[PDB]
């Protein structure tokens, strides 16, 4: 009645918990047959950003909800199925599921001239019902639309095999004995290449721009555990860079010597891909680093180095586009494509709309959405207040002009957040 929460992944669940703890009435509308967001999608053979080898790359005690620790027997890096079971178990404990409408997909969201939002959902029956809510919290995730490169390499339409995205990818088993090209050097790409490296006859890793490939662990410490260590925050943002790049070279050496393009920037600058596997896979010949794909010649994939390989499939791990089809005008955005959300949550012109989980921190997103949810709940029932709109576009302004200072234009830096200072403001 008061709050329609769109999404029952980790963020929607935190919002529902936050609202339930303030006595605030809400319903949570979720597409999938259950809660958990992406973490339950592999496990149901569902097409989504995950895959059957997906584990957390953040430590469990930093990723679990603050008031609801993951089972003690869980490893540091739980499998997607353990996370999904954890999330379902959270919804049960927090008393959330009777406020959750499963198999219910939100299709339009419009602000009515009196303040309330009209929300049109489509259910199992394919039927549609239109409802009014005081406020709407968007918790729909930002891995919604696959982002293929533009353009495809030439000859893609004549390709003998399957051109697919990591969305359509679930299990390397589905490629047993086949010759597959993985495109990308991000979390998805190295994981899916690693996974193909034990079922495919041959796995090729086609990379164009170089990324810093960091183990999940230095000094035995998870990289996001170190990020919190006082002695690391004790350190200067150049003293740490050197610490990291010296540590990296003791642990893996230099990327060029694994056949990988060396990045054009230090660590932190741009982005870092986490993997314990992909370098070793290369050194074992299980994955073969290749340059960029330049053309598809029938059954073969031709690379920019003139070399060529027969390939039965190409798996594009080029990331995801952030879209909001149910929002007619869409996430408040800048011409540049930069998100414009006051403190990464709040549109400046539309009262009663909130975006939760649309941040990208170094490490786990959980503490951040827990703080976001707690703030939004206090805004919904009035314990907290927003600046005037101009003043909200000013925080947006200095946050944005500050991300160009750190990442220049990039493309998805408009949701990047320092996990330390952000949480401190809550
Ligand atoms: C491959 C991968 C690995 C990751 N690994 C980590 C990690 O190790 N650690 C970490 O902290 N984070 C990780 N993340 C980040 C991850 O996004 C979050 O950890 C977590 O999934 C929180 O997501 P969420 O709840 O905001 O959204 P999601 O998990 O995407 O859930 C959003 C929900 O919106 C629902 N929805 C309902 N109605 C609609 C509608 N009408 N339109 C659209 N959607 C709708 C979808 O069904 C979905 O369930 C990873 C992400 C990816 C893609
Ligand atoms: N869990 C984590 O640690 C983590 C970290 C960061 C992001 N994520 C999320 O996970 C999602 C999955 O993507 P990912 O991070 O695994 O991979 P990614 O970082 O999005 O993929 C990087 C690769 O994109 C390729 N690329 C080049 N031009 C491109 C273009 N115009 N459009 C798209 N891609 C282009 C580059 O080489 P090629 O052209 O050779 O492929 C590059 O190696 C992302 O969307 C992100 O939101 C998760
Ligand atoms: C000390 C050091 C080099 C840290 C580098 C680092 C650590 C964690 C992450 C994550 C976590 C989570 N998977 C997310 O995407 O929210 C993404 N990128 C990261 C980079």
């Amino acid at each position: 009645m008061r709050v329609c929460v769109i999404g029952a992944g980790l963020s929607g669940l935190a919002v529902g918990h936050a609202l339930k703890e303030r006595g605030i009435s809400f319903v949570c509308l979720e597409k999938a047959p259950d809660v958990g967001g992406i973490w339950r999608q592999p496990g149901a053979g569902e097409r989504g950003p995950g895959y059957r080898t997906l584990h957390l790359n953040t430590a469990k005690q930093l990723t679990g909800y603050a008031d609801f620790p993951m089972p003690d027997a869980y490893p540091l890096y739980p499998r997607h199925s353990q996370v999904a079971a954890y999330l379902r178990s959270f919804a049960e404990w927090a008393g959330l599921l009777d406020h959750v409408e499963l198999r219910t997909e939100v299709v339009s969201v419009r602000q009515d001239a009196d303040g309330p939002w009209t929300v049109v959902s489509r259910g199992a029956d394919g039927a549609q019902v239109s409802r009014r809510f005081e406020q709407v919290v968007v918790a729909s995730g930002h891995h919604n639309e696959p982002a293929l490169p533009d353009p495809l390499p030439a000859g893609a339409d004549s390709f003998a095999g399957t051109i697919l995205h990591s969305l359509d990818y679930r299990d390397g088993g589905d490629f047993a004995g086949r010759r597959v090209v993985v495109v990308g050097l991000g979390a998805s790409a190295v994981d899916i290449a690693a996974d193909l490296s034990r079922h495919a006859e041959r796995t090729l890793l086609s990379v164009r721009r170089g990324l810093h490939i960091v183990p999940k662990q230095l000094f035995g410490m998870s990289v996001d555990e170190i990020a919190e260590a006082p002695w690391w925050n004790e350190m200067s943002f150049d003293e740490r860079r050197r610490w990291v790049e010296q540590a990296l070279l003791v642990a893996r050496g230099r990327l060029s010597d694994y056949g990988l393009p060396e990045p054009d920037h230090p660590v932190f600058s741009s982005a870092t891909t986490l993997s314990d596997e992909i370098l070793s896979r290369i050194r074992h010949g299980a994955v073969t680093p290749k340059p960029a794909i330049a053309s598809f010649d029938g059954d073969r994939v031709v690379f920019t180095d003139g070399t060529s390989e027969p390939a039965d499939a190409v798996v594009y791990c080029t990331g995801f586009h952030m879209t909001f089809p149910f929002l007619p005008a869409g996430c408040p955005m800048s011409a540049d494509g930069s998100v414009e959300l006051y403190r990464r949550v709040v549109p400046a012109d539309r009262p009663g709309l909130y975006f939760v989980g649309l941040v990208a921190p170094v490490g786990a997103i959980t503490r951040l959405v827990e703080a976001q949810a707690e703030w939004v709940a206090r805004l919904v029932d009035g314990a907290a207040v927003l600046p005037a709109a101009d003043q909200m576009r000013e925080e947006i302004g200095t946050y944005l002009t500050g991300i160009v200072q750190r990442y220049g234009r990039t493309e998805g830096a408009s949701i990047q957040v320092d996990v330390g200072p952000y949480l401190a403001e809550f």
